[PDB]
């Protein structure tokens, strides 16, 4: 509903300092679409894995089998950042929250 | 084209030191519509005003006129997070670059 699981399908650098992340929410077998819970342009709240850090990223784009496209930008010492140069791999699963459309 | 002049109609401090960005982009009386050359999800590059500084943001939700509405997340000391804090205002105009969806 608000709360959901999503496995890393891609993570790579598509210029010197931006990621695309391209991630893949989990839904139970039979559940209703998952581009239906999903829109560009709404964001989603993702937890770092093993710590309760959450940052909020736009979705640029949402595949017709639910999976959600991100562009990050990469800053010095930042929490996500971190995670995503040393800790991110394909397959990892991670926690999201929303999306949402509104702060 | 890609080049446009657009109008600061809404900069709010909103939950979680986020702020909410509305963004008029000027076009002439009876033009084409904006609304079917930007959407929800593709990102522009904003430039401080003074400056050849940008910075890109994902556009959340697009209006029928063309309204671009960003959330923008402070950080402390970045260049246009200074900017939103203290000195972006109602009315000012700033340079926008896009839309893109890719890199
Ligand atoms: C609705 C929404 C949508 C967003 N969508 C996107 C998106 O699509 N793509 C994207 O790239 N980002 C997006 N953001 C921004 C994103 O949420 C993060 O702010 C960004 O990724 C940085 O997070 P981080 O954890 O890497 O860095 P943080 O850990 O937040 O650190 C950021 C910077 O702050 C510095 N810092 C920390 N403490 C201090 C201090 N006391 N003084 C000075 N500097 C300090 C760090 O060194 C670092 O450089 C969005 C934000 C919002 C609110
Ligand atoms: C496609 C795309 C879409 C995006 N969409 C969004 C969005 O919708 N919302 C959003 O909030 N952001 C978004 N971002 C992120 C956004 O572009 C900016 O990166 C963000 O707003 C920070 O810009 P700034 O000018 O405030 O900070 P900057 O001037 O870039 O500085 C950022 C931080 O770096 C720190 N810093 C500088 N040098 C060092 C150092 N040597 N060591 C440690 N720390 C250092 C500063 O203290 C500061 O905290 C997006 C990025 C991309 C690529």
């Amino acid at each position: 509903q608000t709360n959901w699981l999503a496995e890393i399908v891609e993570c790579d650098r598509v210029s010197s300092n931006v990621v695309r992340l391209l991630l893949q929410p989990l839904t139970a077998d039979g559940a209703a679409p998952i581009s239906l819970n999903f829109a560009p342009g709404q964001f989603v709240d993702i937890e770092i894995p093993g710590t309760h850090t959450r940052r909020s990223y736009s979705m640029a784009s949402v595949a017709e089998d639910g999976r959600l496209e991100f562009f990050i930008r990469l800053l010095p010492d930042g929490a996500f950042s971190n995670y995503l140069r040393t800790q991110a791999s394909v397959g990892q699963r991670v926690a999201l929250r929303g999306p949402a459309g509104s702060f």
